[PDB]
């Protein structure tokens, strides 16, 4: 039975994944830095 | 038929791909915190 090695299909669902994810995280952590910086 | 698996260009481009667009989304970030921070 063949070893499960890598396809491309799902190498670029994750990749895009992690960069939506971590775009997301990124807008999520700006908008707490604007937003703390507005109560001083 | 062979399942496809991620060639080694493949596995190259979207690094690449992924990385020059981060390149350009945190400096297109920064950019605006430092206009923002220009104005007030």
């Amino acid at each position: 039975p063949f070893p499960s090695c890598l396809s491309t299909v799902h190498f670029i669902i994750f990749v895009v994944v992690q960069t939506v994810l971590f775009i997301g995280y990124i807008m999520y952590r700006s908008q707490q830095e604007a937003a703390a910086k507005k109560f001083f």
